[PDB]
């Protein structure tokens, strides 16, 4: 056992002593030969207890365990990008003309940043390693490292060294971020970048963030969404666009809610809603398969099934059929209220302020469908107009929609529908813009840190962001 | 030859009347068999018809015209290309319309559905024509607020924009290429460090917070280098809180990357390669023209063969001005010294005169404007500018900073990152978790950022920033 603060107050004198006997504890520059999982590949092959004494490399990594088996014989592991090899000191091996070898290495704890001067080997025992001339300290680690709660939320690099798993979340992220734009662009898609502030806020139903700048003398909105400049982007010629970014949504956060999170929306011209399944369903059986070869996945456990295709659920048609009601139009009539409120009230579930038509909808829409499936991702159709104001109008279902929202385990990940294009039954900047001819079009928006959070089995969104926003 | 109002309100009463005799004039579906791209390909070798195709093609009408009432003639745009429409009375199904009727209601602006064969005289002949979505208004600063005007009428506008996107798709595939990891850092943090500039602030209602919008990327990146991504970087938006100018746009686009155990000489050839080549790569050269001074005047050559000039801050400064500037560069003697420079030579006195900000406007005014013909590096910029950079390993009281300019203006800001907790508490208000992330070991490692912005307005012949943002920000 050892006081951290007495560790970190120790390191601290040890420092500033290094530097007062003139030797530079954070020197600016190792040139660095060869990367620790290029070493892995190179050397790998070697047969026990063979050195190439006569090869010699410089290396780099942070010290994770320490060892000894005696005051001239020590032992390290050295970690870089995820890998790992062993650090075998001998005594004899040291190059006695930079320093004590005693000295030396009773100074380099777990966590050192180091940079080596050595030759590649196996140990005996098979331990594939380097073998120091020379070991430089690069840049201490003031404080004892755990072995192994809110920390790795507040102090993510910790979490990114102690934890393999960790990197593993990362990386499939970025992963996924990388298969999603090569899919569209191998389409024709044209990748661009909207404002993050604008003096409305639309596209979405969520309350904004608000700021203020100070040379125009302006309140501002964060965006909730890209919908709207995107579109006035297909007006503008170019058929097939998409951003992938930061929206931010003021509202709570939750195991699902994390007010600034990422979402991809594209906008394909001459498309339509059954366009954007087929687009769906390629694009996340694909996605899965690149990732695990295989559509059937286990979550945290339940196995979930992307074989296309996916169910696709009518909202009015199945709350209606699971309540044994009939839900009159129009769906904001009294009548029709009321009776969506007794079927809130008759199942003992939470009334929304203030009860309109669309949040009534949206509530039942949550008990009675959103956990219909498990073991597949499934839609959601054809919502009412008053739910869906950008939607356009259903092609034979009056007070419909063209739309769909994908959900995996519950949550909803996507949203898309046949944008509508006809200026006149919109009233009810971009309003400008449709009056210049949005051609007949399909958008779809994409909640990518849900989906990762599915693809990387785990069960809260701050598990998939590098730093969550959190109280201090 | 028409009020707007009233071609408007007319078009709007089309529309309706369409409506009301049954025809929708927003169908929800027309299915095509080719873009206009594909068209052009496929048929461009074909004086001749061919009746044995026909196919389904749309796009937006942009000229119309007519030799006769039984010959109309329009111009079809699509993905940046065009064709002919030749409409030829001859050739209409007239089982599905009158000829005349329908193709005098179709006018400039609207989006088409076309049934017909391909042919030249390079053209698409009718069967049958659809109206898809009418453009409502006559088509002719309204190219920054109505940005989709600009990319219809303007040729170059489309080309704008698509070099910008692909020079971001370039740097992303030479970081990725380089083996490094695209990552996304947070827009709100509790503080707001990495340069210094106004940030904007906001407010979280469910935790009661304020936030601070990010001013650059900096900070959390070095995090994870700590946390041990060797090579990272993100592309993205950042926003500083600032005037509005030419070359000043409050929410900007930067790329930012971190690459342990590389120095400032490592960062140097790096911005060398991917400036030579990023260029290269758009025109196969690397000397192109600029009108700095607008398209009206002439325009000047900017070669980006590699290498670039490096200016020394201090040495420079100091020799085209005959005085010697003693350490410290915040000690009276040398604030009063750099003062009265500004003073003999009638430049603007920077309020405070504290010396980074000093310094900082010696070396716009006597260094910045060096080379035209060129990019260039300032280097070796003093700490007390330089908070975040490590100090200079020969040369006291200096950190290995660079950075890049373009015609006067600067688009890349890098440096050998300070690693060593206890000089960074001295150098500094910045984030505590950052600096305890630095008691963690940072190793050795090099940090740059480049303007996007910026240099894609060098790159498209643009002189405003304003013009290579699809949406920039102004007053309503
Ligand atoms: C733009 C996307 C398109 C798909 C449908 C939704 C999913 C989106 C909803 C949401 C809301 C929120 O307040 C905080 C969030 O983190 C998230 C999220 O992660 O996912 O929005
Ligand atoms: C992160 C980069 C690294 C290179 C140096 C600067 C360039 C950056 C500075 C700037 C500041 C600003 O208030 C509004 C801007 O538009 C811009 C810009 O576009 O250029 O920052
Ligand atoms: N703006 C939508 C995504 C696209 C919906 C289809 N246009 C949302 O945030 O849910
Ligand atoms: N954060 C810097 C970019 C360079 C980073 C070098 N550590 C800036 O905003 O100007
Ligand atoms: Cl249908
Ligand atoms: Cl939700
Ligand atoms: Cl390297
Ligand atoms: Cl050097
Ligand atoms: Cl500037």
């Amino acid at each position: 056992e050892v006081d951290p603060r007495l560790y970190f107050e120790n390191r601290s004198k040890f420092i500033q002593d290094q530097k007062d006997k003139g030797i530079n504890p954070y020197p600016h520059k190792f040139e660095r030969t060869i990367s620790i999982p290029e070493f892995i590949e190179k050397y790998k092959d070697l047969g026990n207890g063979e050195h190439l004494e006569d090869t010699i490399l410089n290396i780099t990594g942070r010290i994770m365990r320490v060892s000894a088996s005696g005051q001239k014989l020590r032992f390290f592991d050295l970690v870089g990008d995820g890998e790992k090899i062993q650090v075998l000191a001998n005594y004899s091996f040291h190059n006695h003309e930079k320093g004590n070898f005693a000295e030396c290495y009773d100074k380099i704890r777990r966590g050192d940043i180091v940079g080596i001067v050595g030759f590649p080997g196996k140990s005996k025992k098979g331990e594939l390693s380097i073998f120091p001339k020379e070991t430089i300290l690069l840049s201490a680690c003031l404080h004892m490292l755990p072995m192994k709660t809110e920390i790795r939320y507040r102090q993510r690099y910790l979490d990114l060294l102690i934890n393999e798993s960790s990197r593993h979340t990362f990386v499939t992220r970025t992963k996924i971020i990388n298969f999603l734009r090569n899919f569209l662009n191998e389409r024709g898609f044209f990748e661009v970048e909207t404002p993050m502030m604008n003096l409305i806020a639309g596209g979405a139903n969520a309350r904004p963030f608000i700021t203020h700048h100070n040379d125009l003398d302006l309140d501002l909105y964060l965006r909730i969404a890209t919908e709207l400049p995107l579109k006035m982007l297909i007006v503008g010629g170019i058929d097939k666009v998409y951003e992938i970014g930061k929206v931010f949504r003021n509202e709570g956060i939750d195991n699902t809610h994390n007010p600034e999170f990422t979402s991809c929306e594209f906008y394909w011209a001459y498309a339509d809603y059954n366009d954007l399944i087929k687009w769906s369903e390629d694009f996340f059986s694909q996605l899965v398969y690149h990732l695990f070869g295989t559509y059937k996945i286990s979550y945290n456990p339940i196995e979930i099934d992307f074989t296309p295709p996916y169910p696709k659920v009518s909202i009015v048609e199945e709350i209606e059929k699971v309540t044994n009601t009939i839900l009159e139009q129009p769906f904001d009539s009294n009548e029709t209220i009321e009776k969506m409120i007794n079927i809130i009230k008759e199942h003992k579930i939470e009334l929304p302020n203030p009860p309109t038509a669309a949040k009534l909808l949206d509530q039942l829409a949550s008990h009675f469908i959103e956990n219909k499936y498990n073991d597949k991702p499934f839609f959601i159709v054809e919502h009412p107009q008053i739910m869906s104001p950008l939607a356009k109008y259903h092609r034979t279902k009056p007070g419909l929609t063209e739309r769909l929202e994908m959900f995996i385990c519950g949550k909803e990940v996507l949203n898309a529908y046949t944008e509508l294009n006809d200026p006149f039954k919109q009233k009810e900047a971009f309003c400008t813009s449709l009056e210049y001819g949005l051609p007949p079009t399909g958008g779809l928006g994409l909640g990518i840190d849900r989906i990762t959070m599915f693809l990387t089995n785990k069960n809260s969104i701050k598990d998939v962001i590098l730093f969550p926003t959190m109280r201090p």
